[PDB]
């Protein structure tokens, strides 16, 4: 009751992790997702809508390397 309560944020630690990811590979899976998991300290639901949303907006920013 009243458990599983709303701590999960979003700033230069978290992101600087999946950065690096998507220098690696645009489409990850059950492999690296479950390291993924222990490195961000938060459950995989935030992991699944972060990589979505990201092909949106990358409209033009994904270049590998300036």
């Amino acid at each position: 009751m009243k458990t599983t309560r709303v701590r999960t944020v979003l700033n230069e630690k978290q992101l600087h992790t999946l950065r690096t990811c998507y220098a690696a590979n645009p489409r990850p899976d059950a492999l690296m997702k479950e390291q993924l998991v222990e490195m961000t300290g938060l459950s995989p639901r935030v992991i699944r809508v972060w990589f979505q949303n990201k092909r949106c907006k990358d409209k033009k920013r994904s270049i590998m390397m300036k």
